């Protein structure tokens, strides 16, 4: 309808993890948060509306992809809606926490529906490699722009509505890296072990470069983080468990934390086969798995969602690194955000190859 | 302006070579010259096409119009032979001596090329992104076409036979081990004289392709010990200089592995590390963090290791955790027939591209 276009005109403003603490650690102003989000969330969402009519026909009319462009469309009337209200008017306010919670609700199953969209199109129909390659650059914007959407709607939902009160809404302003590693290498190797009875062990070592003796913390979403490392484990894991079928013990998964001027940057380490130069890329492909092979380019997204990132690089024939890069300042944690413009239309034989 | 020859030949596309059709001419010397006096004309022509492109600031100082110079009467002294029937013996022992005269003349392209970078800076290369894009392809070129040209002279001529175990410049059993305790011996001598001390090294080595073997592949070893000899430098200095307040140097650990389809190369350091915002920083020609002069300042010895890498279908990556220390790694290719040249093609596209 017609606010799809109208607020599709206007592109994202990003936030700093730092915005996002200053405002809702001290003061916490419902009135501006709620100012913000009625004006933003529609932007973001009629953004990514747009964008999703570029996509491939039978992709658009499956009735996956339609139910997220439907409930998209839903969400980003229930919030145009508050444009009527006042940010005095307290009824508002507490009906946009409700609708909130009602449009967190709603999107709770977009991923996988989306996921199925794609899966359907990819079985039923042959894809030239321009067309394949537009899927992975639609997904990474896609599922980025819910990432974004579901960060900010969950800070107000959280703050005003309530969750940890360590964290400031989801995120924790004193991070304790080394914990969510361990966490999450629990929540994996408790699966490893409830499949394969065996589960390689941790080693895990840290450097503070800033103070050597201090413990590491930073400005982070432990949820991301969580999500992240949960995700690089499972591989890991697996790799190190079907790769040394034919042995005894289990080589062990090893982490190290190192925190820099400007980086947080975690390696995990296993000696799980590798896989070959060729097939690298191929991991951060959406539909490559040997579930669903979601895991690497979602968990690079979280990655890169305040100018992080996320890389492999393996040994064929002995084991496989994943680092993860988070920026240490929370001022340089902005979000990555995709915007549908000229520039993003315009995207979706220079050297000789073999 | 630009000679008709010149015109003319660039309209070819190169043809690129696997290392194991390079290894098989030297297993019929009419054929390879039937082949290389075209082949080397058009990708001469191309380049110096591209030359004719470059910023005219550049293109006019002595340095380029000189390079330019010589790349076009090679290119004639090889259009010469055209005429010449290639069972015509004192024409196939002529080209001989004329790819040594090219070679020769050919042999200062690499230095002059880059001091006319440095009469060059009214700019700033490391940031000029049609620079970056051009030095890649100047540079590729080179690196093929002397491998070409070497190919025929150690084979066919009387007087340069070079290693006898080789065929060529192509050693059938590279010893990739022995190559790396080589280039790292090399390094290690130019670091104490630079700081009267230099880590040790640490090597493992898997073969996971042939267990428990040797790991020998095809390969041109001057590459590899090129490649091992640049990247081991700077693993060295970054060690050395971040260490400089402990009572030891910590080694630095390399491994090397053999996959199915890929030799893997892993040199690892803990030299301090670099933050992920520059590391792209890192392979622009002329970036450095050392005055410019030696064993750093030029910055050439990243992006002209990695062209070597990607040349036979391989490639080379940093990746380093800030406040630590930095894995850099090689991959080459197992296979003889999958390492194919990667060779700049002059076209539209490459235009679209300045
Ligand atoms: N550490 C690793 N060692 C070997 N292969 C890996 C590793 N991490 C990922 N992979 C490969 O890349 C693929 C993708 O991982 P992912 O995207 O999480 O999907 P899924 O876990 O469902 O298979 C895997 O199917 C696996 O084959
Ligand atoms: N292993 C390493 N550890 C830390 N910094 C490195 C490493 N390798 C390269 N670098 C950085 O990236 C830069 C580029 O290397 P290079 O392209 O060889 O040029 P140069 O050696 O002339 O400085 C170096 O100047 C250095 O600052
Ligand atoms: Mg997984
Ligand atoms: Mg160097």
């Amino acid at each position: 309808p017609r606010e799809v276009e109208h607020f599709s005109r206007y592109s994202p403003s990003p936030l700093s993890m730092k915005q996002l603490l200053d405002f809702g650690s001290e003061n916490a102003c419902e009135r501006t948060s709620f100012a913000f989000l009625r004006q933003e969330l529609p932007v973001r969402l009629a953004n990514i509306l747009k964008e999703i009519d570029i996509l491939p026909t039978q992709l658009v009319n499956t009735s996956s992809v339609q139910l997220v462009k439907s409930w998209y469309i839903q969400s980003l009337m229930d919030l145009v809606e508050f444009h009527e209200k006042s940010p005095d008017d307290q009824k508002a306010l507490s009906d946009f926490v409700d609708t909130l919670i009602k449009v967190r609700n709603r999107h709770h199953n977009v991923v996988p529906t989306m996921a199925q969209g794609i899966i359907e199109y990819k079985d039923a129909c042959t894809v030239d490699p321009v067309t394949n390659q537009n899927l992975q650059y639609f997904l990474d914007r896609f599922y980025m722009n819910r990432i974004s959407t579901r960060m900010l709607m969950n800070q107000h939902i959280l703050i005003f509505s309530t969750g940890n009160p360590s964290h400031i809404g989801s995120i924790d302003p004193n991070c304790d890296v080394v914990a969510v590693v361990q966490d999450a290498f629990e929540c994996s190797r408790m699966l490893c072990d409830q499949y394969y009875l065996s589960s390689p062990e941790l080693k895990l070592t840290q450097v503070n470069g800033k103070f050597p003796d201090q413990p590491i913390h930073i400005v982070y979403v432990p949820s991301h983080l969580h999500h992240m490392l949960f995700e690089l484990f499972k591989n890991a894991m697996r790799a190190t468990v079907e790769h040394q079928e034919n042995q005894p013990s289990l080589t062990p998964i090893e982490v190290i934390v190192v925190l820099g001027k400007e980086d947080l940057t975690i390696k995990i380490s296993d000696r799980g086969g590798g896989v070959p130069l060729r097939i690298i890329d191929r991991l951060f492909s959406y539909t490559y798995s040997t579930g669903f092979g979601y895991g690497l380019p979602i968990s690079r997204l979280y990655a890169k969602y305040f100018q992080g990132d996320l890389n492999l690089y393996s040994l064929s024939g002995y084991g496989t690194d994943a680092i993860i890069y988070l920026k240490a300042l929370s001022s340089e944690s902005i979000e990555k955000l995709p915007v549908f413009n000229k520039s993003a239309f315009k995207h979706y034989d220079d050297w000789c190859i073999p």
